[PDB]
Order: C-alpha cells, then structure tokens, then sequence
C-alpha cells in the first residue's frame, strides 16, 4: 500500500493540495500571519512552509536530513513542529510572527 507522509494528521500540514489551493486556503479560510506547510512541489524530499503577511504569501524552503532533522532559515531543528513553536515566539518576517494554522478542511 501507499505510505502518508510522515506529517499527516498535523494541523497544519497538507499533503495532497497544489500550490494554488495552498494561497487560496490561507486567503479565505487563513488570516493574516496564518501558516501551512506542504511537501515542495520543486525538490522531492523539501517542505515548504506557506505563510501571510498584510500583502503577500511567502514560502520558506525545509529541507530535511537523512537523520530526520529540518534546516530551514540556515538552522537544523528536530521537528517541523519546533520550526512552527520557534517562529510563534521569534519573528519569521519582520513584524510578523506564525499564529494559527490553516488545518486540513
């Protein structure tokens, strides 16, 4: 059988939306500083984390290790869930924190 991604069942993580459907999710169902993390659509094996500013929707690039860490922004973490935790209590754009998750409708 077919395997699921190691992220499904995260609030945040969607496993079988295009990037469209990603920008228009965080546009009706998301608010501003909304999120989502996808697989990348470029780079087998990425994560691209989606994410709403005041005029825009920005994508930054996770990219996990064969010992199943994630670097992203330059630093390895253990999880994508402690990027999300880290960038709920640092900026990830400037004047912009991670708030709430646009989850799998």
């Amino acid at each position: 059988g077919r395997e699921e991604d190691p992220h499904e069942g995260k609030i945040w993580f969607h496993g079988k939306i295009s990037k469209q459907e990603a920008y228009n999710l965080l546009m009706t169902v998301g608010q501003v500083s909304s999120f989502l993390v996808r697989p990348s659509d470029n780079t087998p094996g990425d994560y691209s984390l989606y994410f709403r500013t005041n005029e825009n929707i920005q994508r930054f690039k996770i990219s996990p290790t064969p010992n199943n860490q994630f670097m992203m922004g330059g630093r390895y973490y253990n999880s994508i869930g402690d990027i999300i935790d880290h960038y709920r209590k640092e900026q990830i754009v400037e004047g912009y924190y991670l708030k709430e998750p646009v989850p799998m409708q």
